[PDB]
């Protein structure tokens, strides 16, 4: 469907647990968690080509990809990764991430627009799954 739109969060899960697995210490986790509790997402979709803007009060991230086409972004703790997105349904894409330099936990994300209009993205580090639920602003 149309992932395109401006999205605001309504529900979050396992986000502090995600930063724990990535090795962010406790005081930092709590602070970052609260200060990134209301991230703003903007998506412009053009077929299989995607633009995503994720933004907190002082930070913003820009992501651009074509489905099927290898590109470079960063992990959640800021590490360089080669990324590949593929479709898993009409509503859902999956991205596998490969660290450009070095080793660490297995990272991936998914993006799913439900039929009832929720944008669900999940973020994964090893066996930990962070879920963020958004609706259109
Ligand atoms: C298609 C939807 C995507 C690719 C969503 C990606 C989500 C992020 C890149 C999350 C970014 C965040 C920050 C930049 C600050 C910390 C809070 C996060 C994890 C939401």
């Amino acid at each position: 469907p149309n992932f395109s739109g401006n999205w605001k969060i309504i529900r979050s899960e396992n986000f502090e647990e995600l930063l724990k697995v990535l090795g962010v210490n406790v005081m930092l986790r709590k602070i970052a968690v609260a200060a990134a509790s209301k991230p703003a997402v903007e998506i412009k979709q053009e077929g299989d080509t995607f633009y995503i803007k994720v933004s907190t009060t002082v930070w913003t991230t820009e992501i651009n990809f074509k489905v099927g086409e290898e590109f470079e972004e960063q992990t959640v703790d800021g590490r360089p990764c080669k990324s590949l997105v593929k479709w898993e349904s009409e509503n859902k894409m999956v991205c596998e991430q490969k660290l450009l330099k070095g080793e660490g936990p297995k990272t991936s994300w998914t993006k799913e627009l439900t039929n009832d209009g929720e944008l669900i993205l999940t973020m994964t580090a090893d066996d930990v799954v962070c879920t963020l639920v958004f609706v259109r602003e």
